[PDB]
């Protein structure tokens, strides 16, 4: 879904709600099944739907009971279940969709219950009667969410940047983990974890049973849907698990993976799948068909990163292939590196300390990273993605391990590999470019042919900021400022 | 799907391939599913696919065995089977799409095969051997088509105006029941029939079977899919006929209003008697009014009737593709082939009437193809329209005009479908003072222009809209937003004055 809110108003707000529609109908490819709009003098809460829970009455923007607080959602509340179940004695319900528990938590608790939920998400919320707002960004922002001004000051926000570049001087991501009380006028973290810290973690006892079921249920409740869903499966330890997992508690589960013709990690993934038992499907896209959408992937990830784009091109394609198959949400393995110190860089790690501090820092970050790239590739075609590695409850349990339990000084996840060694081939158990060297190669080769060496040496000129220093980024930071013209967009860009 | 191509080419081939990624993209949202491209130095073809037959290797644009020839089409040829049989000899097909057939008769008839396809369509053939192309556009113009031509004299064709409109110096529809061979030069029409005229079918005789079965027949033939699809089911006589057909032959079907409109209430009749899976879509007053403006550009058009009419089709559509059906089957162009409408009522003689339905007929492209087409097409729905097949045209069109003549409206087709519905059905007559959707939706339409648009600005109206003034404040609306998107001067001319 999209979401897209206008507060503050000072302003004509008729103008300012028929502005809101064109804004909001730029990010309609999250959202294809319908379009919500809530519009006062206050307030304008503009809302484009994918429906994967509530199909039928899951419509938003969701109304309070008495109808003075109105809520727009992108993502998905695990928990709303048992939420339903605690709050239903004080609230009353009008639907079934899992966002509604929030207008529950809220009624009762203000903006203090953000750590109240478990699942992925982006929200603005309008309370007429008070007349305030709040907004919120799960724990690690796996939703995305960001955040700006007019020239008048009145606040914007929208699931893309690429709704906000149009009105906005300055915007910025809307921080993970976090929330706006309108009453309080500023940005508040909400999540934090003991685990945050080594000092926390550092003699705690691994369990290893826990561990490995705590991954389980995390799968099991990102099952939640009332559509057709599949699993991406690359053929990588991360994704063979957590396809795995799924085949495990699927009671027809189909699977997905995406590369150039012939490629190595096709037959991986050909693999698991025939190991799993899944019907699977392999993508194919040729290297002519990724150059021609790299513009759009870049329009769709919002990002001059090389590495990001590269990687979500691919994503991108299989998205809309998934799609057409009529698949609306699909499960992931993002997270699993960060969690457990994936890389090989990791493999390095000094001590346990390091490794801690890193991961952490890691799993801080993603929002900018991994999760942007899953989450908005996906959605370019309407296709949500979870991700179990990263969910609220798993966390706590992977994080609260001891962190020695980490250190390759064996494969890089070990832990991980030990815990589902039995669901897989032993080949990807213990295995430590496979969509195609010609894929990175032909982009490498086509930014050489597209960008003078000139170019490149005066660059800093043209682009002071996050200055490209290869011919591939200068293309690709090229297209970006063309279509994200405004100077704050590029700051977003992790530098 | 949509079509995009570029012919003639006179500058760097490199550029335009750019250029044709970015306009072709401009359609995707009526060929969702994936897309594909060919360019050389003298033509281009891209294309955006909407996947119905042949899902797996049914992609375009779609090549010659020897790869000289390239096809890019939007449409279903539904005698497409027979024709394989008929040219597989000669023609080795790549393919089990239903367009290749195309490619086959382009091999050996050159463009003169046109009249050989049964079925709606739009395409652009480049051979490069020959270095020549070849631009059709089926019977009725069915299926959308523009062209147009760059300040170099580069001819452009695509599905929507609206990938034209950025780089075009003019533009115009393609042509309906014509075809544009490069090595002819000049646009030909390929569709012509005696019916056409009124004397060709004053003494003809009236057979009722024949009437039937080839409607029939039509339907049979228009099911052709690999894919989900339904009925949009109004409840009305035309849509509520082809729905009983497709149960018996093949059920979800649809229907669109406002919460308690006469066209729901028929509708679920209707679904009842058929036991059709009955989808009933709602939309209010301000869902509407909110969608105007996707409208006008998806329609492209500024008529006030058709966007009136194509909102709650264009939020139909919207929802019948969220769960999952690609194609529907339409009841779209029954009353201009029996003379269906009201005013038919007072038609002097056979003749008038007769020779207002072919009319009807042969400006249909303007008007009722274009909703149903690019209304349901905004969401990647296909939209099928049985009563305007070829072949039945030419039955229903060769009846005598003079059992068109009304003591009820299609009388005939009643008598004809009398059996597949519920009497109340069959016999229900149309009534004047009343709103399919809803008589809410018109009169806010009507209510917000007249708010919107001020008497001074529809008096000076000439002043900023010297062609085709509109002469009312909702065409006001209407046209000010379109000329807004579609900056072009020959853009609105291509909207029927
Ligand atoms: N060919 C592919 N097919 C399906 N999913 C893929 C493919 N390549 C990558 N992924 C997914 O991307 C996830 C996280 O990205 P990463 O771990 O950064 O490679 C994997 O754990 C998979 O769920
Ligand atoms: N309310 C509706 N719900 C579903 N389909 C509809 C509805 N209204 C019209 N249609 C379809 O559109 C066709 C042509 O409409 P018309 O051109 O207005 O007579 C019908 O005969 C139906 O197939
Ligand atoms: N697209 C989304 O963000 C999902 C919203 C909510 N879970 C629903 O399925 O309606
Ligand atoms: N979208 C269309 O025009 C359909 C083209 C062809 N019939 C197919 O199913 O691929
Ligand atoms: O997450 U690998
Ligand atoms: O048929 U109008
Ligand atoms: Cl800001
Ligand atoms: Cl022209």
């Amino acid at each position: 879904a999209s979401i897209f809110g206008v507060f503050d108003i000072k302003t004509d707000a008729v103008e300012l709600r028929k502005k809101a529609l064109e804004l909001s109908r730029l990010m309609r490819h999250r959202g294809p099944d319908w379009s919500g709009i809530y519009a006062s003098d206050n307030a304008i809460l503009a809302h484009e739907r994918l429906s994967i829970v509530d199909v039928n009455a899951g419509a938003q923007p969701l109304y309070n009971q008495q109808k003075t607080h109105v809520l727009a959602v992108n993502g998905e509340i695990y928990n709303h279940q048992a939420l339903r179940a605690e709050y239903g004695d004080r609230y009353q319900f009008q639907t079934g969709s899992d966002c509604e528990v929030i207008l529950a938590l809220y009624q009762e608790k203000g903006p203090e219950f953000l750590d109240d939920l478990q699942g992925m998400f982006a929200f603005a919320l309008y309370d007429s009667e008070k007349d305030a707002y709040l907004i919120g960004r799960d724990h690690l922002g796996i939703i995305p969410l960001y955040m700006g001004y007019d020239e008048h000051g009145q606040l914007y926000v929208a699931s893309e940047m690429k709704a906000l570049v149009p009105v906005c001087r300055t915007i910025k991501e809307f921080p993970a983990g976090s929330y706006l009380w309108s009453q309080d006028g500023e940005i508040r973290s909400y999540y934090h974890r003991d685990w945050f810290d080594y000092d926390a973690v550092k003699d705690n006892v691994t369990d290893k049973n826990e561990l490995r079921q705590a991954l389980e249920d995390s799968v099991k409740s990102h099952l939640m849907s009332d559509v057709p869903y599949g699993v991406l499966l690359s053929g990588g330890l991360d994704s063979s698990i957590i396809s795995a997992i799924t085949k495990k508690y699927a009671a027809q589960l189909h699977s997905f993976a995406v590369g150039l013709p012939g490629s190595p990690d096709l037959k991986a993934a050909q693999e698991v799948a025939n190991h799993l038992g899944t019907v699977h499907h392999e993508i194919h896209f040729t290297v002519q068909e990724g150059l021609d959408a790299i513009r759009d992937v870049i329009y769709h990830i919002e990002t001059y990163d090389v590495t990001t784009i590269r990687a979500s091109t691919p994503m991108y394609l299989m998205s809309r292939k998934i799609k057409a198959m009529g698949i609306k949400m699909v499960l992931s393995g993002e997270g699993s590196d960060e969690v457990f110190g994936g890389y090989l860089y990791f493999h390095k790690a000094p001590n346990a300390k390091e490794l801690h501090e890193e991961t952490v820092r890691k799993l801080l970050a993603l929002h900018m990273y991994d999760c942007a790239r899953a989450n908005k590739a996906m959605s370019a075609w309407g296709v949500e993605a979870r991700v179990p590695f990263l969910d609220k409850k798993f966390l706590d349990v992977a994080m609260r391990i001891n962190p020695q339990d980490k250190m390759c000084g064996k494969m890089e996840k070990h832990i991980l590999r030990e815990c589902f060694e039995a669901y897989l081939p032993a080949s990807v158990a213990w295995r430590q470019d496979g969509v195609g060297y010609s894929w990175i190669d032909t982009l490498k080769e086509v930014a050489a042919q597209q960008v003078s060496d000139q170019q490149l040496e005066t660059a800093r000129f043209r682009f002071p900021y996050n200055t490209p220093t290869s011919k591939e980024a200068y293309l690709y930071r090229e297209i970006f400022e063309e279509l994200f013209p405004l100077p704050s967009a590029a700051e977003c860009v992790p530098g």
